[PDB]
DNA sequence: GCGATCACGT
DNA sequence: GACGGACGCA
């Protein structure tokens, strides 16, 4: 483009409205290098190095000024860089990755080139053209980057009209607007301040574990033959399957499968088979949590800085990486115990911890209107012994462990989608077993069955399916004449209002939970959010008022025809928090 | 640099 | 044949 490499900021670079660029090269944005900054208004198209910009007093101030509104793309992406900087960034008013994500989350938009060809637009490279890919990845020369940068802003600039106009045709404009932009910048605050790590205690279980997988792992070669590679299915495949010749169950594309649900039904064969259930057990905690989280905790401040992708899953769900801090572990003690090193940032800080009580469901009973299901959410029932008395005819006195949990799985199974060989697998039946199960549930829940049949025929008429808040998902497969596939496009025709609006409602709620703590004074803060829980850490004084404030907050982020429940727990580390 | 397999929480 | 971090091979 035709563009300024400017030495210094000049009034006509603070214009009350720009597209703003801030690149972050490297993937992981926290502590990283700004490499260039471009800015493209109503004066022209600037190019500024950092070390100029980021020093200049008049540019900070226009950053941070939120009556200056900037248009990006992955806004977070700067505000994080720059905080670390000690440079606040405000007004941003459009983010193209948040409009992309909200017009069609199946396009994958991760650069500012994806993005614009959506919309026809193709004067701009992909970052992986212009950076590299792994480890050939490097900042070009400036004359290169100062193009690159300057037409990823040109291309914001032009592209906010269009994005803005489909969002308003499609009633989404209010998403962006009022509830993921405004996430964005809590998301920011949150990844920013991080979760403080006991590092001694998570390397005194890194030690326990080495000792304990040493342990297993010799007994594991004292009952095979060789030695052997226990972590590759393949060689592991070779010693069940050839060497000791155990039943072949299931097979994969590859080999013979090794899966926990495939050893589990093999044990009675041979001791080596539950010693390998051991080791799996114990080496996922180790290479994934325990050594994971110690290569990413920052040394300096012994906190995890995670990255909370906003713009990724068709559900609305958020995910989390570099650490991955939504799958610590919880159902098994022995990996529970890793919440322990999950640590308040402060001295006579507590850990605060609230969760939805079965938004999902609640969320179906909802949008159903099945009246069985309202109803026993309006009693507060447990509802996997409710499920289980109607699915089976029987008192509730009559519910047997099994039998609940049977029933809890079909709910699972309904709350996430998941298909029949999918709920048989989980439930060790077969797949026409777990179709009778659903038939069951639909007999016993009109409504849900009546709900389920409408969505899929909506989805076929229009196209997508829509949360309570207006968020959309394409279900092109839903036509196929593959039966799998197209049954996988009729699931998430059901699953995604309710999956979806169930994330809405945690959105709206943190965004809500965030105004709040600033007008009650609060000193708490977020920390994380797991899907339907909100992790905060807060001086021990206020956790009485946070357990007045939180729940009533998240329960009253939106109004159902049933309540919302939170429950919520606190303590001295994460694991307390229960 | 990839594809494949397994496993964690919600 | 829901979704979203970590051998094999190359």
């Amino acid at each position: 483009m035709a563009f300024t490499l400017a030495d210094r900021v000049t009034e006509e670079m603070l214009a009350d409205k720009a597209a703003l660029v801030v690149e972050v090269v490297e993937e992981n944005y926290h502590d990283a290098p700004i490499v260039g900054i471009a800015v493209v208004n109503e004066h022209g198209r600037f190019f500024l190095r950092p070390e100029t910009a980021l020093a200049d007093p008049q540019f900070v101030a226009w950053l941070g000024d939120e009556t200056k509104k900037k248009s990006m793309f992955d806004s977070k992406r700067a505000a994080v860089a720059l905080k670390w900087k000690g440079i606040e960034l405000c007004g941003v008013s459009f983010d193209l990755l948040l409009a992309a994500y909200l017009l069609d989350p199946a396009q994958g938009v991760d650069d500012v080139a994806a993005a614009a060809k959506m919309k026809q637009y193709e004067a701009v490279r992909p970052d992986e053209a212009v950076y590299g890919k792994g480890a050939k990845r490097a900042v070009p020369d400036e004359p290169v980057l100062a193009e690159h940068l300057v037409r990823k802003a040109a291309a914001i600039w032009a592209l906010e009209r269009p994005f803005l106009d489909e969002l308003r045709r499609n009633e989404q404009d209010r998403l962006l607007v009022e509830l993921e932009q405004p996430l964005s910048s809590i998301l920011a605050e949150m990844e920013f301040a991080g979760v403080k790590v006991d590092t001694k205690r998570l390397e005194q279980m890194g030690e326990e574990l080495a000792e304990q997988l040493r342990t297993v792992e010799q007994r594991i070669y004292e009952l095979a033959g060789q030695e052997f590679n226990i972590n590759s299915p393949k060689q592991l495949g070779v010693i069940l399957f050839e060497k000791l010749q155990l039943p072949v169950l299931k097979k994969t594309k590859t080999g013979y499968s090794t899966s926990a649900d495939v050893l589990e039904k093999l044990a009675p064969y041979h001791e080596i088979v539950e010693n390998i259930l051991h080791y799996r057990q114990l080496g996922k905690l180790q290479s994934t949590y325990i050594e994971g989280l110690l290569k990413v905790v920052r040394p300096d401040t012994k906190k995890v800085h995670t990255i909370f992708n906003q713009a990724l899953t068709q559900t609305g769900r958020l995910s989390s990486t570099e650490p991955n801090l939504q799958n610590i572990p919880i159902r098994l003690e022995e990996g529970r115990k890793i919440r322990q090193a999950f640590v308040p940032s402060e001295s006579d800080w507590l850990i605060f911890a609230a969760d939805y009580s079965q938004i999902e469901l609640r969320v179906l009973a909802h949008i159903a209107e099945d009246d069985n299901l309202m109803e026993a959410f309006r009693r507060d029932l447990d509802i996997h012994t409710k499920t289980a008395m109607d699915i089976f005819q029987v008192s509730e006195d009559e519910v047997t462990p099994n039998m609940r949990r049977q029933a809890k799985a079909v709910n699972f199974g309904i709350v996430y989608g998941i298909s029949d060989y999918g709920l048989a697998q989980n439930l060790n039946i077969s797949r026409k077993e777990a179709a009778e199960f659903i038939e069951r549930y639909f007999e016993s829940f009109p409504g849900v069955k009546r709900y389920m049949e409408n969505i899929v025929q909506e989805a076929k008429q229009k196209g997508y399916v829509t949360t309570l808040l207006h968020r959309r998902r394409y279900l092109p497969d839903i036509t196929s004449r593959n039966f799998n596939v197209r049954s996988f496009a009729e699931r998430m025709a059901m699953n995604t209002p309710i999956q979806g609006s169930a994330a809405d409602i945690i959105k709206k709620a943190m965004i809500d939970l965030n105004a709040r703590l600033k007008e009650e004074r609060l000193q708490a803060r977020l920390l994380l959010q797991v899907h339907d829980e909100l992790i905060l850490e807060a001086p021990k004084e206020e956790m009485e008022r946070l357990c007045r404030l939180v729940p009533e907050v998240m329960e009253q982020a939106v109004t159902l025809r049933v309540p919302l429940k939170v429950d919520y727990h606190y303590g001295s580390t994460w694991y307390d928090a229960k």
